[PDB]
């Protein structure tokens, strides 16, 4: 009953949380046994920002001038080794609470909760995705660089996301945990594209089958539509192509919820073009488009 | 930057869940030193439920029946004072992980974090309110019964929701942790009314004090009004009435802002009578009303 924007319990990571300073700059890391992870650009002493040298000051600055801090247990630091746009630090101690995890890349469409960090210590969870143009839609002020994104899966924690920068358009750019940049972003201070950003067409569809689950099926009309035409529909109204992957894993819901994926496509094909009325859906004036599949079926079976 | 529907982080509580059986029902408790807290309607055996007698249960039910598990760790019983509508059971083993912590009641507009459970393990944590009418709109399903909500003020965890029970509308109903339920609701199944919900003047408005930090500024107009005239547009819009309490908490806001709070108490009446168009406000097409003054401030420094 009800259904909600709703992140994974955030205690596996919280414990994984470190600060990280060098000069004029703290940040956050991650601690992943006897390894930390931040952005590189934690050397960076701004100037450095408008066009820097990450190989010029890399093995040019020392390790003890990197101040981690676990709380306050300072942990002491070791290696060096810098991987594209993160530094990670080996350290002499390695971490108790490390959960089993694994670093991911996660594809656009695809949710992952994010923890907001300042000074190491954790201010909030939100869920987010990963949109078209390889940006993310999230929360973040100075000081929270280096928080991540991240799935977890039974006992198994998912790494995807580490913070980096702000876009335009007041949205946000990071890297995966190897430390590669969604979209064609770099750790620099230039003019940088946001990009023209699509709506998520599979996950605004189960959204729809989340709400008729939960008793608000009012949208329902007495049509239907081809998997063609609707996505040349699509195409004016700025959603994703619809693909046989997005309609086969629309299927268990479109299962149990009896609706076929075809018809719930003229249901919202219908939305698109007529407006809403200033009706609402889940308690939503808008098409919400930040819920997989799989986002319903967990906050439907635990 | 951005702006999000934000939940504090779950770790602190996460080490405080556990499951509670008994015959034919397992729901979550709550471990605070050497007591674990759980809705007292564990004992129940349904029939109970159509009008139940929780004092000819209580005493005449035994310790042993009652199977506590810490994960597997199988909590050793003792007690079984009952306030209210929690059962409080006493056990041989006190909380290492038990956090600095406080029972507290929340007023109407006041937002928690819920941290939702099933057998005692979390399967996320999502921010809602207490409405007016003293429901809340959250996300629950069978087993979610004794799952907390929670504020965390530095390293202390005040607690002030236990959940027990849906409501007609998909709503939900549920206690402080002495045991009293919010709002007029009993433990038992009969037709309760959940109530005609106010929306809350004040939390709507600091949304937008958060909207021009963040950029979005359109909806503002070229008017003011009175804190009566005001009032009288909230009634017919079903906006709670507005009070110098609310204003003199919109202030620190309106301070930093610029603008006083009697102009976007204009600025708001003019989106109530002429409608949205169907333009947005931080990526919502609708008045936003679940984040108090203090939500946006903590959200815009750590
Ligand atoms: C990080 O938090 C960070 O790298 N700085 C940590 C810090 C900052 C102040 C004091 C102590 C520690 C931020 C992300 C922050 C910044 C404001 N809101 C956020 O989400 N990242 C950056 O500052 C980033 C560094 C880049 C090398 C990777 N960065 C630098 C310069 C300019 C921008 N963006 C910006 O203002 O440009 C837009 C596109 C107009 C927004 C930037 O993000
Ligand atoms: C709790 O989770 C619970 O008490 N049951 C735990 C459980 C259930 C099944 C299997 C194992 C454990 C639920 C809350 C759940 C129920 C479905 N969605 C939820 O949020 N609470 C109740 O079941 C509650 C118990 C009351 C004594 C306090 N309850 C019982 C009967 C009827 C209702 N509500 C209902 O269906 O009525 C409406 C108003 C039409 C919705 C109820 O909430």
């Amino acid at each position: 009953s009800g259904f909600r924007k709703m992140a994974f319990p955030s205690g596996k990571v919280e414990g994984c949380m470190v600060q990280v300073t060098c000069g004029t700059t703290t940040l956050n890391g991650l601690w992943l046994d006897d390894v930390v992870y931040c952005p590189r650009h934690v050397i960076c002493t701004s100037e450095d920002m408008l066009n820097p040298n990450y190989e010029d000051l890399l093995i040019r600055k020392s390790n003890h001038n990197f101040l981690v801090q676990a709380g306050n247990v300072q942990l002491r630091v070791i290696g060096h080794s810098m991987q594209n746009c993160v530094l990670k630090l080996k350290v002499d101690t390695a971490n108790p609470k490390t959960p089993k995890y694994k670093f991911v890349r996660i594809q656009p469409g695809q949710t992952f909760s994010v923890l907001a960090c300042y000074n190491g210590s954790p201010s909030g969870v939100y869920q987010c995705a990963m949109r078209p143009n390889f940006t993310i839609k999230g929360s973040f002020l100075n000081g929270s660089c280096g928080s991540v994104g991240f799935n977890i899966d039974y006992d198994c924690v998912s790494f995807c996301y580490m913070h980096h920068m702000v876009l335009p358009t007041g949205v946000h750019a990071g890297t995966d945990l190897e430390g590669n940049f969604y979209g064609p972003f770099v750790d620099r201070q230039t003019a940088q594209a946001a990009g023209t950003d699509t709506t998520i067409t599979v996950n605004v569809l189960a959204w729809l089958y989340a709400a008729v689950i939960n008793g608000d099926r009012w949208f329902l009309n007495r049509f239907t539509t081809t998997l063609n035409d609707f996505n040349l529909v699509a195409m004016k109204y700025n959603y994703e192509p619809l693909t046989q992957d997005h309609v086969d894993i629309l299927g268990p819901l479109s299962a149990q919820t009896g609706i076929a994926v075809l018809d719930m496509c003229a249901s919202l094909k219908e939305l698109l073009q007529n407006g809403m009325n200033g009706r609402t859906i889940l308690g939503s004036a808008l098409l919400e488009d930040e819920f997989t599949p799989f986002d319903v079926v967990r906050q439907c079976s635990g």
